[PDB]
């Protein structure tokens, strides 16, 4: 189809200091870091992901995966690659996004976060992925630890290790073996590997839901060689308390056998803008950097010819 004439920038590492972990993933380290452009005299947050240690060409492929549909991504709700930096190790470095993700944000902050901010988040949710629709790019990989806190008001989908673009306008997606998340899988990804936009909803159905309950585990006790069964006999997640049957009846939706039934994320933007307007009315919860940041910007402030 269309050329994808994203441009992957190659980053020196003098370019950029590196300050302390966040996440030392058994998969790999990740640092927050500061990045000082060529002579542009600005310093940008970022975060800064290398494969784990050792250089194994099997992993280095994945990676880079990553890093090429991370660089073709342009929207307010999903985060995109800055560049990369091709020292002994490959690095992938993006925009900083300080309060980490979602998941742990919910959890460490239950008695704080309003009704407002739930089904404002869902709403970018729903954008960020109805971009990646656009884009024909099916994310397979949407959950509450995948997206991340730019602020509280600012959420953006992360983590592009599964994505998948869609090429002679094909439309399910017929995948290999390795680790998959099960919990947050539709239905068809389970029994037939496939994979839509139609099941990113399903995973989105299931992100609405972490939020909702303020961080819990999707069918938290039981074990995945279990699910497939259940969501077989017709069992679905429970109803958070502070849910509305209003709320929770959107998420019933994103998780229907007939992949077409559910809602498209343009849909799901719509109603939870509607509810966002009266948050109150469809949520019942009870009470509703050590720089000269003389220069510092904020990649979202940050842009190049184009
Ligand atoms: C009380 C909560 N506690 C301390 C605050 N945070 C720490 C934290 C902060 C930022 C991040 C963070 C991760 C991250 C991130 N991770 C993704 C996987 C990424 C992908 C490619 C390149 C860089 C990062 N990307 C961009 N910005 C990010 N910021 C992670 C953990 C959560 C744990």
């Amino acid at each position: 189809e269309a050329p994808n004439q994203a441009l992957l920038r190659i980053l020196k590492e003098t370019e950029f200091k590196k300050i302390k972990v966040l996440g030392s993933g058994a998969f790999g380290t990740v640092y927050k870091g500061l990045w000082i452009p060529e002579g542009e005299k600005v310093k940008i947050p970022v975060a800064i992901k290398e494969l784990r240690e050792a250089t194994s060409p099997k992993a280095n492929k994945e990676i880079l995966d990553e890093a090429y549909v991370m660089a073709s991504v342009d929207n307010p709700h999903v985060c995109r690659l800055l560049g990369i930096c091709l020292t002994s190790t490959v690095q992938l470095i993006t925009q900083l996004m300080p309060f980490g993700c979602l998941l742990d944000y919910v959890r460490e902050h239950k008695d704080n976060i309003g009704s407002q901010y739930l089904l404002n988040w869902c709403v970018q949710i729903a954008k960020g992925m109805n971009y990646l629709e656009d884009r024909r790019l099916v994310h397979r990989d949407l959950a509450a630890r995948n997206v991340l806190v730019k602020t509280p008001q600012h959420v953006k989908i992360t983590d592009f290790g599964l994505a998948k673009l869609l090429g002679a306008e094909e439309k399910e997606y017929h995948a290999e073996g390795g680790k998959v998340p099960i919990k947050w899988m539709a239905l068809e990804s389970i029994l037939h590997r496939i994979y839509t936009h139609q099941s990113d909803v399903w995973s989105y159905g299931v992100t609405v839901w972490e939020l909702m309950t303020f961080g819990s585990k999707p069918y938290d006790g039981i074990p995945a060689s279990e699910i497939s069964s259940i969501l077989e006999k017709g069992e679905r997640l429970p109803q958070p308390p502070i849910c509305t049957i209003d709320v929770y009846m959107i998420m019933v939706k994103c998780w229907m056998i007939d992949a077409d039934s559910r809602p498209k994320f343009r849909e799901l933007i719509i109603e939870f803008s509607k509810m966002a307007r009266d948050p109150q009315r469809y949520l019942v919860i009870q009470g509703d950097d050590e720089e000269d940041m003389d220069d510092v910007v904020d990649a979202d402030e940050y842009l190049i010819p184009q």
